[PDB]
């Protein structure tokens, strides 16, 4: 139901963060890209 | 005219920020050192 990302010799499940993920191009050239939600610890921060 | 960091084995500059860097000294002791601006995305992040 939900995705996570971890190494590849231990499974150490994590919730998707901008801090463990890296950001470029587009959503068009890539195959077998999957949708959903990158999360951002900030906004909770900037909102309080 | 702007100044990137990129990897040595391919061409794929991005643009100068305080995640990419580190922080050490003062410019004084490093030959070569070139004046510019190191940009921070937090400020609009905590402003806007
Ligand atoms: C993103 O998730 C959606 C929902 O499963 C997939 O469907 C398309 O999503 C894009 C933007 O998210 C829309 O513009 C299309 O109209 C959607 N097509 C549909 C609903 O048939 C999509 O495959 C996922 N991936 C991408 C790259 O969009
Ligand atoms: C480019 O960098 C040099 C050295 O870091 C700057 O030179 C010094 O500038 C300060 C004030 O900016 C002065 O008080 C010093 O006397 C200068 N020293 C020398 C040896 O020139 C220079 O000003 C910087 N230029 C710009 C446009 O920022
Ligand atoms: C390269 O050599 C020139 C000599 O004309 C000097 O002015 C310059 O500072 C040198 N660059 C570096 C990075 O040392």
């Amino acid at each position: 139901t939900h995705w996570f990302v971890t190494q590849r010799n231990f499974y150490e499940p994590q919730i998707i963060t901008t801090d463990n993920t890296f950001v470029s191009g587009d959503c068009d050239v890539v195959i077998g890209i999957v949708n959903n939600t990158v999360y951002d610890p900030l906004q909770p921060e900037l909102d309080s």
